[PDB]
């Protein structure tokens, strides 16, 4: 593995930006915290820059080729990613071959602009079985990990499917409607930050 993790100081403006974006993008969900638990804040334990030359080259190469297909704009966004595979993604990069064959928008890799949305997928689809220790989707004890990723959306197809529709590079969903984003190529996302956190008990 060529992956290096740069621990960021909490007083670092880079840490604070990722910290603020995580806290500020929390929303009240329609499922009442069934999937991701009950909280309005996080305990931010650690934020690490993910450095991997091979993975960066894979991303920038795809970003250029999506750019030339989409009027010389990549449509690059910073989005959150939750999945039980974070530990794999930071070493191997995103891999569409492991996508959930049955999903709202087919076998793609899902991102959110709301940290609390990505939180719902950390322990599986709809929080799966919860934390491995307590089997609790609302565990305040167990440490969770999100990625904050550079994602190339390109020309995004709006939907309310194996690959992007023709002429398109991604899908934007809006099923309290919140925006999800799907790609069908792992090279269209770079996992830039690894965020280790807990959900905070309110009171
Ligand atoms: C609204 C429908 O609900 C959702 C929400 C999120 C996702 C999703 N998005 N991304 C994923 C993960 C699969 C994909 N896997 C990898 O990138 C990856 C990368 C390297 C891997 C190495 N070894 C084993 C597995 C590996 N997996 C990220 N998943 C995902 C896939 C399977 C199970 C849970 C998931 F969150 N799928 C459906
Ligand atoms: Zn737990």
């Amino acid at each position: 593995s060529g992956t290096i993790l740069i621990d960021l100081s909490p007083d670092d403006k880079e840490f604070q930006s990722v910290e603020e974006e995580m806290q500020s993008t929390v929303r009240e969900h329609r499922d009442g915290g069934h999937a991701g638990g009950i909280f309005n804040r996080y305990n931010i334990l650690k934020i690490q820059k993910v450095c991997n030359k091979k993975l960066w080259e894979r991303y920038t190469h795809r970003r250029k080729e999506v750019s030339e297909e989409n009027h010389n704009h990549a449509n690059e966004r910073m989005l959150f990613h939750g999945s039980p595979f974070v530990n794999a993604i930071i070493h191997k990069g995103f891999d569409e071959r492991h996508a959930y064959i049955g999903g709202m928008f087919g076998a793609g890799i899902y991102f959110a602009e709301n940290s609390s949305k990505s939180n719902q997928y950390v322990y599986g689809i709809g929080g799966g079985t919860g934390c491995p220790v307590h089997k609790d989707r609302s565990c305040y004890i167990c440490h969770r990990q999100l990625l904050f990723c550079r994602v190339t959306l390109g020309k995004s197809f709006l939907q309310f499917m194996a690959h992007s529709p023709p002429g398109h590079h991604s899908v934007t969903g809006r099923p309290l409607a919140l925006a999800e984003y799907v790609i069908y190529r792992g090279e269209q996302a770079y996992p830039e930050y690894l965020i280790t956190y807990q959900i905070m008990r309110p009171e």
